[PDB]
């Protein structure tokens, strides 16, 4: 596959899927914009494989890959992408 998606939890997710489980896109892990978040950015998470705004999993959350939202609803959210290690 073109590995956009998750192995597990999606703490390798090494995708590009840019949008949460609802396609509300993700912001830049780097901009903390409109969601200043001094977290899991591509800097405070070297790990995680943190690039733009395509879903990760810093934490390795057991419900899968997330993101932050450019929804001035909530912080944060999960993300839609398909397991890879199927």
């Amino acid at each position: 596959s073109n590995a956009d998606c998750m192995f597990g939890n999606g703490k390798g997710y090494r995708g590009k899927r840019v949008t949460t489980v609802t396609g509300t896109p993700c912001q830049d892990w780097a901009a903390q914009e409109p969601h200043r978040h001094s977290i899991f950015t591509p800097e405070t998470n070297p790990r995680a494989g943190l690039e733009k705004n395509y879903c990760r999993n810093p934490d390795g959350d057991v419900g899968g890959p997330w993101c932050y939202t450019t929804n001035p609803r909530k912080l944060y959210d999960y993300c839609d992408v398909p397991q890879c290690a199927a």
